């Protein structure tokens, strides 16, 4: 079983792992990436972002097909681009279902998986696959999410995570 620090290791960084992708793939992520950008974070997100002092590094499983993926990933970078603080590294889903799935007593891996850990490597909690929100919404929330209109969410739910331990 691979600890958490020696996949972090060899997990990618974020412009590796969009360098890797179809054109098609990256243009989407670009295009998320530019919405958030433009659009901005509501100021008690930023505020929520400023105040994080320690080092906490988000270990991901993702795949450069994978539209949840271009999504949320995207807004977790333009977090971690603000907030140096925070760290992503990503591994592939195969990698997750081979030494993630048993150790985290999931069913299957549905991508993107990202664990929230603090300085040591401690496990404080999971995104998986999609904001609460979105998954609150339900189906009609979808085309919303797909669209890009819950990035920000993405960075709240880990923002929490984060906040919630203490
Ligand atoms: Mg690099």
């Amino acid at each position: 079983m691979a600890s958490y620090a020696e996949l972090f290791d060899i997990g990618e960084d974020f412009a590796a792992f969009v360098g890797h992708g179809l054109a098609t793939e990256q243009g989407a992520v670009a295009r998320f990436r530019q919405k958030l950008e433009s659009n901005g974070l509501p100021s008690a997100l930023t505020e929520r972002l400023q105040r994080i002092e320690r080092r906490y590094r988000l270990l991901v499983a993702g795949e450069m097909w994978c539209p949840d993926c271009q999504i949320n990933l995207a807004a977790l970078d333009f977090a971690q681009r603000l907030q140096p603080n925070i760290e992503l590294a990503i591994i592939s889903k195969g990698r997750a279902e081979d030494d993630l799935r048993q150790r985290l007593a999931l069913e299957r891996i549905a991508i993107p998986l990202v664990l929230v850990l603090d300085e040591e490597f401690n496990l404080l909690g999971r995104f998986v696959e999609r904001p609460q929100a979105v998954l609150d919404g339900g189906p009609q929330a979808l085309a919303a999410y797909k669209a890009g209109d819950y990035l920000e969410h993405a960075i709240g739910d880990v923002l929490a995570i984060i906040e919630g331990a203490a």
